[PDB]
C-alpha cells in the first residue's frame, strides 16, 4: 500500500474538474509515473463514489499495450490517488492540432491499436471506452494508449472547443436516451477515423442541436481527399443501427486497414 510521500511530484500534466494528474516518481526506485489526484469533494456532489470504487477494481485488471495501466490506488482524507502509467508524448489531441490532420498510415495504425484495445476490453467484459483524441495518449515511441478513467483532464491548449467537444463522439443510441451494447464503441471508431484524416469530426457544428441533428440522422460528407477505402470503413462504422456496424475483428480485417496499417 502506497501513500503520497512515496512520491516526488512534478508539474501537472493536465487539470480536470475533479482534480489533476501530476508527473511523479516513486522516491526510492526513482521510477516516473502519472498520479491522478481526485479531490473527492466534487466526487459526492457529482454523486460518484462506489462506481469509481469498482472502477479501480476493474481497470486494475486491464493489461494491454494500448491501454494505460493503473498500477495502484490509495487515498487519504480529501483525495483519492490513481497510480498510473506515464505516457511521455502526451495527447493525440495536441498532436492532431499540430499536424491539423494525420495520414492514412498513422491513422490505420492508430485504428488497429484502438481496435485491439476495445476487442481486449470487450473480452474482459468492458464496454463504452472514451476514445476521443483528448482521452488518447502517446507512449514511448509512437504507441497509443486509451486513458479513460478519471473524468476528463486537459493540458492547457487551444481553447476553442472546451467541451462541446462532447457529442461529436456520442452515438445516436446514447444521445437518444436509450441503452447501448458493445457496438457503441464502433461508432466512436468511425468518428475517430474521420477526424484523423479530416482534422475535424464528421458532425461538428456551431450549435448542439445541429450537431445532434447530424448525428442522429447520420449526415456527414467527406472532403475530396479522403480515399474510398477510408470512406468504406467509416461509412460501415457509422450506422444508425448498431447491428449494421462491423465487429472489431472485421474492422482489423478491412482491406484499407491492412493496406496502410503499420501494425
Ligand atoms: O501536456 C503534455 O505535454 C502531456 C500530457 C500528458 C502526458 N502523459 C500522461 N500520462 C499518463 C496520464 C496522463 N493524464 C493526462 C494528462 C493531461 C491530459 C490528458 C491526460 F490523460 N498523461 C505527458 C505530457
Amino acid at each position: 500500500q502506497w501513500a503520497l510521500e512515496d512520491f516526488e511530484i512534478g508539474r501537472p500534466l493536465g487539470k480536470g474538474k475533479f482534480g489533476n494528474v501530476y508527473l511523479a516518481r516513486e522516491k526510492q526506485s526513482k521510477f516516473i509515473l502519472a498520479l491522478k489526484v481526485l479531490f473527492k469533494a466534487q466526487l459526492e456532489k457529482a454523486g460518484v463514489e462506489h462506481q469509481l470504487r469498482r472502477e479501480v477494481e476493474i481497470q486494475s485488471h486491464l493489461r494491454h499495450p494500448n491501454i494505460l495501466r493503473l498500477y495502484g490506488y490509495f487515498h487519504d482524507a480529501t483525495r483519492v490517488y490513481l497510480i498510473l502509467e506515464y505516457a511521455p508524448l502526451g495527447t493525440v489531441y495536441r498532436e492532431l492540432q499540430k499536424l491539423s490532420k494525420f495520414d492514412e498510415q498513422r491513422t490505420a495504425t492508430y485504428i488497429t491499436e484502438l481496435a485491439n484495445a476495445l476487442s481486449y476490453c470487450h473480452s474482459k467484459r468492458v464496454i463504452h471506452r472514451d476514445i476521443k483524441p483528448e482521452n488518447l495518449l502517446l507512449g514511448s515511441a509512437g504507441e497509443l494508449k486509451i486513458a479513460d478513467f478519471g473524468w476528463s483532464v486537459h493540458a492547457p491548449s487551444s481553447r476553442r472547443d472546451t467541451l462541446c467537444g462532447t457529442l461529436d463522439y456520442l452515438p445516436p443510441e446514447m444521445i437518444e436516451g436509450r441503452m447501448h451494447d458493445e457496438k457503441v464503441d464502433l461508432w466512436s471508431l468511425g468518428v475517430l477515423c474521420y477526424e484523423f484524416l479530416v482534422g475535424k469530426p464528421p458532425f461538428e457544428a456551431n450549435t448542439y442541436q445541429e450537431t445532434y441533428k447530424r448525428i442522429s440522422r447520420v449526415e456527414f460528407t467527406f472532403p475530396d481527399f479522403v480515399t474510398e477505402g477510408a470512406r468504406d470503413l467509416i461509412s460501415r462504422l457509422l450506422k444508425h443501427n448498431p447491428s449494421q456496424r462491423p465487429m472489431l475483428r472485421e474492422v482489423l480485417e478491412h482491406p484499407w486497414i491492412t493496406a496502410n496499417s503499420s501494425k
